[PDB]
């Protein structure tokens, strides 16, 4: 059931258009960018967290994923980015993404319950390091507020697409199933988060995950981990369109990886800590 | 541009199939309960009320509307019939739709805050005023529950086949086209609502929508007025695959006439009594 985007009417590198009588952005190729949107989505819906709608088709001559406006309401998108531009008190700009300062803002910001946005964040990281994520930016995540009202929640989950090694081909990904220290690479050493030190280093998912007493990321491990469906996960991989056998069985692999390498070590540890 | 589902793997006349990575339910033709279900749910959609995702494709040689499973797994649907039929205060059963006896039903349940119920049911007769369902009874709306917690929430609205003159054939169609009579007739005469009055009587839309002295009913159409938007509902009849020219003239038509001669008219008297 393939979906062609070509013929679709445009709204007056992405394209807005509308499908099935709502607007998609349609995001086109630069490598396997559309492929770790769509997955990644999935894999996020897979988790029980809310996230943005995603179609793999078509257009013209190239795979592409669609994502559904959810901004369609009397609700404008507003990253947290624009939120964090405002708290004065912080000396570095609003794309920075030192964490402190991430954290800052989030229990300083008028747009929703702090407890509630902090839950969010840290369920989103636990996903992103899951997913491989390398650029949770400030512009990548945020808010909904109410067109005609003073009235915010939080966005669905989007921008998945710096997930799942993008820039894997399948001479990467062949170069990888067939090397354990380049396998091992892209499991300790990167990718790393965007999140920053106070060191203006880039935090390390493995290392942080495994030494943090952020309560609230702990708790967040613990809330997102029984959600983790490997056998769903799995499935969604194998029935994602266009995807070559060895690109999927790269992120078979890899997923199978992350989970005991990164997510079951740190869980462990979570574990025993709540005792 | 058309889906078609005839590859989809199936899920162990309705059957259950994949797509997308999710569980749609698709139904199929008796003579247009699949564009019915298809356009109503969109016309829901664009009210800005919760309701079940649909697309209308092919499956094999036939015309289809694919329907989202939303009981995605840890949600549980109960019918509202089903919690109807547990109260022994009523003396008729759960599938009796006398009104007074849904609304006490509505006020004497413990799932939902009955205040929000009450909201929901009336936006709810709204939508199907404006769409003309002869059909919605007790088992088409209820609740989800959670499967590991007692926490209930309300379903999308689902089972929009019964709106929008399923039955109406192409000689119906153009008969209504070419004859006043028998257009105001599929007016002010019937489809009537499901629901009964204490003469244990259909409730007709024109008459009760127009006379009634329900405040919680007065609410709901003052709500949901300024969201219709007779411009989309009409995009979203012109955008529907595989509809004949004469049946969309036809909804043109008849939602324009349910929406100016009950719709228009109600509301009119509604803010005419909040003033």
């Amino acid at each position: 059931p393939t979906i062609d985007f070509t013929f679709c009417e445009i709204n007056p590198n992405k394209i807005s258009l509308f499908y099935n009588n709502e607007l998609y952005m349609v995001k086109f190729p630069p490598t396997n960018g559309c492929f770790s949107e769509y997955v990644a989505c999935h894999i996020v819906n897979s988790l029980g967290l809310k996230v943005q709608e995603t179609l793999l088709g078509t257009y013209k001559n190239k795979i592409v994923v669609a994502c559904k406006d959810f901004t369609t309401h009397q609700y404008e998108l507003v990253d947290f980015l624009s939120l964090k531009n405002t708290m004065i008190e912080l000396e570095k700009s609003g794309k920075d993404t030192n964490l402190n300062d991430v954290l800052y803002a989030i229990d300083n910001q008028h747009f929703i319950e702090p407890k509630v946005l902090k839950c969010f964040f840290w369920d989103m990281f636990v996903a992103d390091t899951l997913l491989g994520n390398f650029d949770r930016h400030n512009g990548n995540w945020g808010f909904l507020r109410a067109s005609n009202s003073k009235e915010y929640q939080i966005a669905p989950i989007f921008d998945c697409g710096s997930c799942l090694y993008p820039q894997a081909d399948d001479v990467v990904c062949q170069k990888v199933l067939s090397n354990i220290d380049e396998l091992n690479a892209r499991i300790y050493n990167f990718p790393q988060s965007i999140l920053k030190d106070d060191n203006d280093k880039k935090i390390n998912y493995y290392d942080f995950l495994t030494q943090t007493n952020n309560k609230d990321c702990l708790d967040a491990l613990l809330r997102i981990y029984p959600r983790i469906d490997m056998n769903k996960i799995h499935s969604i991989i194998d029935n994602t369109p266009f995807m070559s056998e060895i690109h999927k069985e790269f992120l078979h692999t890899m997923l199978d990886e992350r989970k005991s390498k990164i997510i079951d070590v740190a869980h462990t540890r979570a574990i025993e800590l709540s005792l």
